[PDB]
């Protein structure tokens, strides 16, 4: 289900994939987490991983967004910035 994971800021120490026009998987819009940062906030809290589904950034959601708008959601300068996500969804989907 959908998991809560607050990081706060020292970048948060991830990069996404996806988007609407820009899409990870064939039929999916969702914005994916592609690669946790090593030595970095997501790295040192441990529940963020790679294939992760975003489903809201401070609230908002991420469903059926573009990679630029999940990008400026997560350079809110904002911090701790507030994720949901669901894990193992790109496994799931695929």
């Amino acid at each position: 289900g959908p998991e809560t994971i607050s990081l706060h800021r020292q970048g948060l120490g991830f990069t996404i994939a996806g988007g609407q026009g820009s899409p990870h998987i064939a039929g999916d819009d969702g914005i994916f987490i592609s690669k946790i940062i090593p030595d970095s906030a997501a790295k040192e809290d441990g529940r963020l991983a790679v294939g992760d589904r975003v489903l809201s950034v401070q609230g908002e959601s991420c469903e059926k967004i573009t990679h630029e708008r999940a990008v400026e959601m997560l350079r809110n300068p904002a911090s701790p910035i507030v994720l949901v996500v669901e894990h193992n969804a790109f496994h799931k989907a695929t």
